[PDB]
């Protein structure tokens, strides 16, 4: 029912145009893993850099919260991730599952899962497409 | 502490009995595999998804890394492994499974994992389909 503020902040950081708004949420040794793409970042500079890299490749990145729920230091997010890969025929929107581990307000771990096949198919890109 | 429903779900996926998976679900329960894009509703179809998976993949096994419950919601961090029949090599990948429960029954299961990692580990092309 009630969405944790950290979830709202995470979505706003991904939907905005400010890489540091994402990185600042993370611990100094915090990790970020995108399992769909297979990218791994550690620390705020690299994590803010992942928002920057994503924006460089994808226009109009936006993340909306479907629902979220906390169990102790763990937060689960069901979201929709959308955008338009620059140069691709069409945009995409897919469900995503994000698992956070937190310490107070700080994020120590973020894992993102979503269907890369669905992203590419919606986008009109080949199934084996790479940037 | 891992919920018993999580242990049961892993044992169903790791075993050789399709009905052990389906019996865990409500009559109108849903199962979505986002990596492959498959949707099933009801125990017969859900059991059938275990059968279909086993027909395509040898030694399917699911191990629990950690799991947690928030109300009627359970999150599972697991490792999903097996060997796609005919592929050069086996695979093992992390998976995130989101359950919605009612008592012991599962009303919704969503599975997420990297299909690109599955295929790459397996020695299959990136645009490989059955
Ligand atoms: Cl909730
Ligand atoms: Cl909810
Ligand atoms: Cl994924
Ligand atoms: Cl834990
Ligand atoms: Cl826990
Ligand atoms: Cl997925
Ligand atoms: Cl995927």
């Amino acid at each position: 029912m009630t969405t944790p503020e950290i979830v709202t902040a995470w979505a706003a950081a991904w939907t905005g145009t400010n890489p540091n708004a994402l990185g600042t949420l993370f611990a100094a040794d915090g990790t970020y893993v995108d399992h769909a793409i297979g990218a791994t970042m550690t620390g705020r500079e690299q994590i803010s850099g992942w928002k920057a890299r994503t924006d460089a490749m994808i226009e109009n990145v936006h993340v909306t919260i479907t629902k979220a729920y906390r169990a102790g230091d763990h937060v689960t997010i069901e979201a929709v991730y959308g955008g338009h890969i620059k140069g691709a025929p069409t945009p995409f929107a897919v469900p995503m599952a994000t698992l956070l581990r937190t310490r107070g307000e700080e994020i120590t771990s973020d894992q993102d899962y979503y269907s890369l096949s669905s992203v590419l198919a919606q986008s009109g890109l080949p199934a084996d497409w790479t940037p």
